[PDB]
């Protein structure tokens, strides 16, 4: 995309077909996966909204759902038109069409006007807040991706200690509130789920205990393969 050369001029370019096979490729085993989320946004540095929009359009299989994402997208720029857009609607002339929520999706934007908004006058980042309605899209696709509800995690005795904690996180990377909410209910969770013999250690272990004293205690006790266990 628009990149600044040693003279430090931005210029337009083409996607790498690596990349996007890449992008594709990515989603084509962990489609839905949590940790796309960041791989996204980082295959989307330094991304265009055209080329960019482009990325998302590419995608195939599954997108169906991501047809959703699209329809977030709208609901995005439908707020954002309010939100920026709307901040003058008609505007007076000699300057840039502020970028509308439509544009903003490029879909009323000329390849060389994205690039001229964006770098012409003071720096717009299009691209930035059109790939953050993206990841809350992506937010809530992992959402919908979600199989299981935090309380549904819970460890069974035969079960391992990392399988638990390894879900646990899982869904907790999924989950909504933040550690303000996560980790309050982690802590609680982290016991309670835990299966029964694993948890007789896991007691013993008591307040405090980070995870790291906990998991190493667990190791110590097998607690990551079934339970207490030596191993």
């Amino acid at each position: 995309p628009i990149v600044q050369n040693l003279q430090g001029q931005m210029v337009h370019q083409a996607i790498s077909p690596r990349t996007l096979n890449a992008w594709v490729k990515v989603v084509e085993e962990k489609a839905f996966s949590p940790e796309v989320i960041p791989m996204f946004s980082a295959l989307s540095e330094g991304a265009t909204p055209q080329d960019l929009n482009t990325m998302l359009n590419t995608v195939g299989g599954h997108q169906a759902a991501m047809q959703m994402l699209k329809e977030t997208i709208n609901e995005e720029a439908a707020e954002w038109d309010r939100l920026h857009p709307v901040h003058a609607g008609p505007i007076a002339p000699g300057q840039m069409r502020e970028p509308r929520g439509s544009d903003i999706a490029g879909t009323t934007s000329t390849l060389q006007e994205q690039i001229g908004w964006m770098t012409h006058n003071p720096p717009i980042p299009v691209g930035e807040i059109y790939k953050r309605w993206i990841i809350l899209g992506l937010n809530k696709i992992v959402r919908m991706y979600s199989p299981t509800s935090i309380l549904d995690i819970r460890q069974g005795p035969k079960e391992p200690f990392r399988d638990y904690v390894d879900r646990f996180y899982k869904t907790l990377r999924a989950e909504q509130a933040s550690q303000e909410v996560k980790n309050w209910m982690t802590e609680t969770l982290l016991v309670q789920n835990a299966n029964p013999d694993c948890k007789t250690i896991l007691k013993a272990l008591g307040p405090g205990a980070t995870l790291e004293e906990m998991m190493t205690a667990c190791q110590g006790v097998g607690g990551p393969g079934h339970k207490a266990r030596v191993l």
